[PDB]
């Protein structure tokens, strides 16, 4: 049945495992550790053991390490105002998987991970006080859900108070204490912040993780990952497109894959405008998502790849790419809230509809629109959606719909496995022309963004059966009764 499925890496759990030996190895420090005492590391969406700060200084500050994941009721209730599942069944499963391999990776340098279910605020405190804990050790995050779970976890850990929190940042390709400008004043317009940061700023050496961890507390239940079920989520199948692997492992299979083995970076440019298929595009957010693997990881990939392989603007444009991601993190401290405002940044008056009828058939991929619904049906079958078919329905849905954009916002907050309020927000707040940046404030033409990027129409053919079979012009105005009736007019 796994026909037209992609395995994203396509590589086997066997190759996985072999080529994530050999990167551990290659990264690994060299053969020091002074530190005392208990130290409990929350990992928190920085699932991984290279690239990771958090976990150096959590080993560099103590004797034994006690690795925690919490598992966040909050996590599965619902989204902030519309409802939709806070998560979506594809991206749970994806989580389930990260979990997985990163005990076995963690097991494998002489550590283990506890698993708890429970808020972090009620947990954390109750480990620091029973393995008498002088630290907790986590990354620092940037939206208002996980800004307030920091300062209830600090307020817990207070309560009971000789242990503190310690927040390292480390997240971005480019640290925030290296930048040419205090966050307040982040450039509102990307190629400025851009610019900038490539001349004045420079980036950090990936940090080195010795093989062996030293040793975890005694700990006589270490928990497991949970079904899903007994997580209220039910379990979804990918039927077509790409399934993607959770986990660093998977991860740095993908960097390996998409660099090295198919050694598509050297064209990356060329391509990444493309919709069908995993190659036309690095395919590493759902990893970089969940902190699988990290931006200056890649970096120094890349740079190994120009020193041993080839230097051009395709091998830089991932880069240049990896810096809207580093710029929606910093734009997410800048604006707060306002990130997920109606109004915006810019807070931007006006009223938009909420036509639950309208919405749905965006949703439900029955637009009219083959461009519109091969998108929107690739999201709910396989969590994932190119970044021309972001920018394209959410256009549809803001200008031709007129519908309030959040509710886009929203059912990609459930349904992307690589889902981050930042990007997420950020790039709806650019495309709904509600922000700072008029970049992405336009309008994109369904008939010439089709013919432009999809012209023998094979992608709206892979997503829409009932175009399967027609002419390639057919398939980008098949008419409504070879397709369907359309929803809503084009246009403004
Ligand atoms: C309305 C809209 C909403 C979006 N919401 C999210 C979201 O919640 N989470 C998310 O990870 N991506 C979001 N994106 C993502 C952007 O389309 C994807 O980051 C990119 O397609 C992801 O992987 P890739 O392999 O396709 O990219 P390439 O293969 O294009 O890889 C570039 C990498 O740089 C980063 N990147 C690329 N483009 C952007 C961008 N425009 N903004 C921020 N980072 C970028 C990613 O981490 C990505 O993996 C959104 C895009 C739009 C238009
Ligand atoms: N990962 C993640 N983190 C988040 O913080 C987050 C998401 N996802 N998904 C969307 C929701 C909604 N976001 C919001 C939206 C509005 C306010 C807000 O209006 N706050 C008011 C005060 C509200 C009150 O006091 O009840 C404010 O003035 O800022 C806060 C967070 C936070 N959200």
């Amino acid at each position: 049945m796994n026909d037209h499925i992609h395995r994203v890496p396509a590589l086997t759990e066997e190759e996985i495992d072999s080529v994530a030996i050999k990167t551990f190895e290659r990264y690994a420090l060299p053969s020091k550790r002074k530190g005392k005492g208990v130290t409990i590391l929350w990992f928190r969406n920085d699932l991984r053991v290279l690239d990771n700060d958090a976990l150096y200084k959590a080993w560099s500050s103590s004797d034994t390490i006690l690795p925690v994941y919490c598992l966040d009721p909050r996590l599965f209730h619902t989204t902030h105002f519309f409802n939709f599942p806070k998560t979506g069944a594809l991206r749970g499963g994806f989580l389930m998987e990260c979990l997985v391999d990163l005990r076995k990776n963690l097991m494998k340098r002489g550590l283990n991970l506890l698993i708890r279910s429970g808020k972090p605020e009620e947990i954390l405190p109750s480990l620091a006080k029973d393995f008498g804990a002088r630290t907790v050790f986590a990354h620092k995050e940037t939206c208002s859900e996980e800004v307030d779970v920091e300062r209830l976890v600090n307020q817990g850990l207070k309560r009971v108070n000789s242990t503190k929190l310690e927040l390292i940042w480390g997240s971005t390709m480019y640290h925030k204490d290296d930048l040419p400008f205090d966050v307040f004043d982040l450039p509102d317009v990307y190629t400025q912040f851009r610019k900038s940061v490539e001349a004045k700023c420079s980036i950090r050496s990936s940090t080195r993780i010795p093989l062996s961890l030293g040793p975890t507390p005694s700990v006589d239940d270490w928990g497991d990952v949970p079904t899903l079920e007994k997580l209220g989520v039910e379990p979804q199948e990918v039927t077509r497109g790409m399934r993607f692997v959770g986990g660093e492992s998977a991860g740095v299979g993908r960097v390996f894959e998409y660099f090295w083995k198919k050694d598509l970076l050297k064209v990356y440019k060329e391509t990444r405008n493309g919709m069908l298929g995993p190659d036309y595009s690095t395919k590493f957010s759902p990893w970089l998502a969940f902190g699988c693997i990290s931006p200056r990881f890649i970096y120094e990939e890349v740079q190994r790849y120009e020193k041993e392989r080839v230097a051009n603007n395709s091998t830089y444009w991932v880069l240049f790419e990896l810096i809207w991601r580093d710029y929606f993190r910093f734009l997410s401290i800048k604006c707060g809230n306002s990130l997920f405002h109606l109004g915006g940044p810019r807070n931007v008056q006006g009223k938009w509809s909420q036509d639950q009828k309208l919405f749905e058939s965006w949703r439900d991929a029955k637009t009219g629109y083959p461009l519109i619904d091969a998108n929107m049906k690739e999201l709910s079958t396989t969590g994932f959606m190119s970044n021309r078919g972001r920018q394209i329905v959410c256009s549809f849905l803001v200008r031709d719909m007129g519908l309030d954009w959040r509710m886009g916002a929203e059912w990609f907050e459930t349904c992307l496995l690589d889902y981050d309020p930042c990007s997420n927000y950020g790039n709806w707040t650019y495309g709904a022309g509600v922000g700072n940046d008029p970049r992405e404030d336009r309008y994109f033409s369904i008939p010439k963004q089709a013919q432009n990027y999809d012209p023998e129409g094979e992608y709206v053919a892979f997503w829409l059966q009932q175009l399967r079979r027609l002419p390639k012009e057919k398939r980008h105005w098949p008419g409504r009764l070879m397709y369907m009736d359309t929803v809503v007019p084009l246009k403004h």
